[PDB]
């Protein structure tokens, strides 16, 4: 079966982009992330907990975590739900590519519609960073740009 | 066992609001609705089928319509799920006001999470304006602003 949804991502800045997602059944879903006028470099990509945007980008609380763990890489055992890890932006300040994840699903109760991705101002460090913001937010500093996770046909 | 969600609307204009959304269990829901910068008068509200803002607010395609019948007045019997009628703006460009519906639930196969909200230039017709556009849209014309319907706490 096939389920598709999009997020458009605006912020207060000059960052902007479009995010595709698509899954079927049990399946990973796969994510197809354009992002516009980024700071050369890495930066962190994670999809939080709430599509609310009434306070900016930051009522969109958390990253999305239904199994309570701490902050961790795509490929680490001990992560959260919304960990994407990190977008490269090349010199033109885009970042293009795609990744596949077995931890957002767009049905059932770990569901990401209706929650929000966002794009960050620093490089994600991971989990491996020692720093106090290591093992929750992965220290990717300001919210650049988000967008509600709606559905499209 | 609450659910809730909001949206947040902009659009191509000066439009700009806040709605948001609750339900508990089979209940009806609870729309609480903030618009302003609208031009005094009725106006057309429906949940449209897509939470995609790609192309502005007109690929949030049309009203969400799981049993497929015609447009109609939110207390009729033949409705789109999506008709929630007409927001009043007042004097000051203000339209406040908190409807409750059964069609709209925020879980299920007839979810509206990750679905749209969008608020129209002109006077729904509820169905019973013999026009072409009567059975379809309401002849609400033109898309003054929407959102994404995402979670909250
Ligand atoms: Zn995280
Ligand atoms: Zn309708």
């Amino acid at each position: 079966a096939t389920k598709k949804a999009v997020a458009v991502l605006k912020g207060n800045s000059n960052v902007e982009g479009v995010v595709t997602l698509s899954q079927d059944d049990d399946g990973p879903t796969t994510v197809n992330v354009r992002i516009t006028g980024l700071a050369p470099g890495l930066h962190g990509f994670h999809l939080h907990e709430y599509g609310d945007t009434t306070n900016g980008c930051m009522s969109t609380g958390a990253h999305f975590n239904p199994n309570k763990l701490t902050h961790g890489a795509p490929g680490d055992e001990i992560r959260h739900a919304g960990d994407l890890g990190n977008i490269v932006a090349n010199a033109d300040g885009v970042a293009e590519v795609t990744l596949v994840d077995n931890q957002i699903p767009l049905t059932g109760p770990n569901s990401v519609v209706g929650r929000a991705l966002v794009v960050h101002e620093l490089e994600d460090d991971l989990g491996k960073g020692g720093h106090e913001l290591s093992l929750t937010t992965g220290n990717a500093g300001g919210r650049l740009a988000c967008g509600v996770v709606g559905l499209t046909p």
